[PDB]
């Protein structure tokens, strides 16, 4: 038993691994992004993509089984480390157990949030996991975090990459924020409290939003000060087709300026509703006029591409100025072809605006380690979450959440201030702040907008302009394979 090595692998499971399809981050990300208003997967021919895209999957869903099997696998590995260090009481080992138990709690949260239940197992053995659902599961996760807190590093006192007390508190805030959904009983007071504990910690907001998703976010202090839990990635050493490689390569295509990589998969683009988050009137979106032809030559270098885009006011920096928000990191320029905002039929990558939020360029201008894979870390946990969580919690309780909302909009140099917080403004702010970070679905569900008519976005439910689906889709089904293999599990309501 190599305690040190197993400990390290526990964290590694977040960012390393069809293999490229079944990783931790990619599977959770897809279940929380592909069916939402933020994006679309360009190749609908890919297995189960249509299902996830329009919220029409079933118990035989391959992508549901992927995330399900992956989450459980990671936990079995955490259970192994825990059984091997059980009873030990030295300071460092306790700290290691707390961090591993934090990672397991995080995994159980995914189960709870995605399936509303989980195949529960506390130790590493061969027995069949037993089902732990709803309130029972919720309380288990909360208890774990409450117990391990004292054994963890103080905020920002842990080696970059490892989880500290704040990471602990932020997850608890998120759980409390969703208590109504998971236990049927809201607990917004607690959500506010723990959110305040994180805001009261050493962590601080990065003064430049984009820098949070750049190649040097693990060395740039301005970004690190806000990154509570990073999933380390590295162009040469830590590679994963489903890691940051997914977020950068998947969102680019040959022809785009400053791709940051040699391989543009042209897979992920934004839905019209995502663009609308920055432009209430989609007519305000900078776009190349229909009657202006795109040259077939002379648009090779970034300087040539930028020159054309600038002439027509369609460089990403032009998109940002038009949106009056630093977060509007979208591309409607010509590199890659004439783009559409909304499409009458999902036919390709250009049927929507490109998202260039993630970049494989360092804020300090220095070279990155590789030409194809990004160095960019995935800031899974960010301080900003605390502000949005406290803002929502305060709002729900009848208080005034304008101060917390403004803190984020001020950071993004927004020209439009939110005077009166409303449910609509809140869910739209979650989108603007965290889009393409793998959490959208969870928030939509909390707001009662994921499956209902309360909120319709393009291509929801499979309809061009969107439509509602059965309410039982607010939870993914337990893979039919686990049902037949583990008599202890029972399918979720609504499915067959
Ligand atoms: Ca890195």
């Amino acid at each position: 038993f190599d305690q040190q090595g197993v400990f390290v692998k526990g964290y590694a499971m977040l960012g390393v691994t069809d293999e490229g399809e079944s990783g931790f981050y990619r599977t959770t990300f897809n279940c929380n992004e592909l069916p939402t208003d933020e994006c679309l997967w360009a190749w609908q021919k890919n297995q189960d993509i249509p299902q996830l895209t329009s919220i029409s999957w079933s118990p035989s869903s391959q992508r549901t089984e992927w995330v399900y099997v992956r989450l459980g696998y990671d936990i079995t590995q955490y259970n192994f480390f825990l059984d091997q260090t059980e009873g030990m009481t030295d300071a460092e080992t306790l700290r290691q157990r707390a961090e591993i138990r934090f990672l397991r709690a995080l995994h159980y949260w995914y189960f709870l949030d995605l399936f509303g239940k989980a195949p529960f197992k506390e130790h590493f053995s061969n027995d069949l996991p037993v089902e732990k659902k709803g309130t029972e599961l919720y309380t288990y996760i909360q208890n774990e975090l409450n117990e391990i807190e004292a054994d963890m590093y103080e905020p920002r006192q842990a080696p970059f990459g490892r989880a500290d007390k704040a990471a602990n508190w932020l997850l608890r805030a998120r759980l409390y924020l969703n208590a109504g959904v998971y236990t049927g009983q809201t607990d917004y007071a607690k959500a506010e409290e723990y959110a305040s504990k994180v805001i009261g910690s050493a962590y601080k907001l990065c003064t430049n939003y984009s820098e949070l998703f750049m190649a040097d976010n693990d060395e740039n202090e301005n970004a690190m000060q806000e990154i509570i839990l990073p999933i380390r990635q590295d162009g040469v050493k830590t590679r994963n087709y489903g890691g940051s490689t997914y977020l950068v390569c998947g969102t680019r295509v040959a022809g785009m300026p400053r791709m940051g990589t040699t391989n543009g998969w042209s897979c992920i683009f934004a839905r019209a509703a995502m663009v609308q988050k920055f432009f209430s009137n989609l007519e305000d979106v900078p776009m190349l006029p229909a009657d202006v032809e795109i040259p077939t030559k002379g648009l090779d270098t970034d300087e040539q591409i930028d020159a054309f885009d600038a002439e027509h006011g369609i460089r990403t920096e032009d998109m940002i100025k038009a949106a009056g928000d630093d977060r509007a990191l979208l591309y409607s320029g010509v590199g890659g072809g004439r783009r559409k905002i909304q499409t009458d039929a999902i036919s390709g990558f250009t049927d929507g605006l490109s998202i260039v939020k993630w970049q494989n360029y360092r804020s300090d201008g220095k070279p990155v380690s590789h030409a194809t894979y990004p160095d960019t870390d995935i800031p899974l946990f960010r301080l900003a979450e605390a502000y949005l969580t406290r803002a929502e919690a305060i709002f729900r309780q009848g208080g005034d959440a304008t101060g917390d909302i403004n803190e984020l909009r001020k950071r993004a140099n927004c020209t439009r201030k939110v005077q009166t917080v409303t449910e609509q403004e809140l869910i739209d702010e979650w989108a603007r702040e965290f889009y393409l970070e793998g959490r959208r679905r969870s928030d939509l569900v909390r707001f009662g907008m994921f499956t209902t008519n309360k909120y319709l976005w393009d291509w929801k439910g499979g309809a061009m302009n969107g439509t509602s689906v059965a309410s039982y889709y607010n939870k993914y089904p337990i893979p039919v394979s686990d049902i037949n293999n583990n008599r202890n599990m029972s399918q979720n309501e609504g499915y067959k």
